[PDB]
DNA sequence: ATACGCGGCCGCCCATCAGAATCCCGGTGCCGAGGCCGCTCAATTGGTCGTAGACAGCTCTAGCACCGCTTAAACGCACGTACGCGCT
């Protein structure tokens, strides 16, 4: 659990409501899952500019509950 | 012959001496810690040897996790029958 959780925190339970310190909201939410790690930050920084040019990018994970967190913050954006 | 007197009897309030009954102080029997104790045979003491078992090294099973194709089993609901249970 420890090296699943090495990279992405958002694995358990009591994980989401203790980043948000406050007030539903929509914005707020996909901006305290991205900031969480690293490689949402930069998954989305070259996410868009490959988006600024044109590519097909593929994302393989082994996780089948990232999965379905990248289903749930591609669909809003 | 005819009229007066009275006599113990008695209800009356009023007085004296013993007996009954409550309170002020009690002895008695039962229970449970104490003490005494003493002959003594089981624990303690000082001591040796050796062996179980702690411990560190090691390897090598199997318990976990994880995934996805497949599907039997669970789910929830609709309808009515045949019991739970209430009464007499």
């Amino acid at each position: 659990e420890l090296k699943k959780a090495s990279n992405h925190p958002y694995l358990f339970d009591n994980a989401e409501e203790r980043v948000l310190q406050k007030f539903m909201t929509r914005e707020n939410v996909l901006r305290g899952l991205i900031m969480s790690s690293g490689k949402m930050v930069l998954l989305d920084q070259l996410l868009t500019r490959l988006k600024k040019d044109g590519h097909r990018v593929l994302i393989f994970s082994q996780m089948v509950r990232m999965l379905d967190i990248l289903g749930d913050y591609l669909s809003i954006k």
